[PDB]
């Protein structure tokens, strides 16, 4: 089965998933001097005030915070999107050291971690159908740098002990994802794919320019999770990031000059 190890890592995924070497794969390096400022791009519209979080799950490849997506409660609208996208889950990718961990890079610079808030397009009625369409998903990417602590992330960090191994889940109600956003909503946008198996090319990527700060202690807690199940040899959940993929015939547009 696929993973991030020496024998089942990113460079092996193409054997089981032939879309790994596709025309619009993610992540990519964001060349800030080559990105095209587009004045037709509208501001992002994030409406998370009615968000309803339910559970936190260790799925073996990261931890996911899941949300009730049965109604328009937490939606992403605006920017380069047409229609309403509902929040279904968020997760992180992080490193073994502070100098790596993000999937995206900015002028080849790696950040300590990257947060992905995953949304699906409501005209296709369920997440399962949205992943089979080219405009099916909208993912909000936010870079994490080590420096001051993020008060709004501690609730997530404190529960990691309860979901140490693959398959473990815990009740996680009343979590507000508005505590993880940066001050500015300026962003880069490009058409891409999921950064993990089945690597479907159904994502409009929205990467924020401003990163958020987390403490060494906070990111250290992420590094104590396990890829393995309970009663199995301990393999620390670290370096769960896919390296940059070629841009090919794609243009990165920026919302700011
Ligand atoms: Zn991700």
């Amino acid at each position: 089965h696929w993973g991030y190890g020496k024998h089942n890592g990113p460079e092996h995924w193409h054997k089981d998933f032939p879309i790994a070497k596709g025309e619009r794969q993610s992540p990519v390096d964001i060349d800030t001097h080559t990105a095209k400022y587009d004045p037709s791009l509208k501001p992002l519209s994030v409406s998370y005030d009615q968000a309803t979080s339910l559970r936190i799950l260790n799925n073996g490849h990261a931890f996911n915070v899941e949300f009730d997506d049965s109604q328009d409660k937490a939606v992403l609208k605006g920017g380069p999107l047409d229609g309403t996208y509902r929040l279904i889950q968020f997760h992180f990718h992080w490193g073994s050291l502070d100098g790596q961990g993000s999937e995206h890079t900015v002028d080849k610079k790696k950040y300590a971690a990257e947060l992905h808030l995953v949304h699906w397009n409501t005209k296709y009625g369920d997440f399962g159908k949205a992943v089979q369409q080219p405009d099916g998903l909208a993912v909000l990417g936010i870079f994490l740098k080590v420096g001051s602590a993020k008060p709004g992330l501690q609730k997530v960090v404190d529960v990691l002990d309860s979901i140490k191994t693959k398959g473990k889940s815990a009740d996680f109600t009343n979590f507000d994802p508005r505590g993880l956003l940066p001050e500015s909503l300026d962003y880069w946008t490009y058409p891409g794919s999921l950064t993990t198996p089945p690597l479907l090319e159904c994502v409009t990527w929205i990467v924020l320019k401003e990163p958020i700060s987390v403490s060494s202690e906070q990111v250290l807690k992420f590094r104590k999770l396990n890829f393995n199940g309970e009663g199995e040899p301990e393999e620390l959940m670290v370096d769960n990031w896919r390296p940059a993929q070629p841009l090919k015939n794609r243009q990165i547009k920026a919302s700011f000059k």
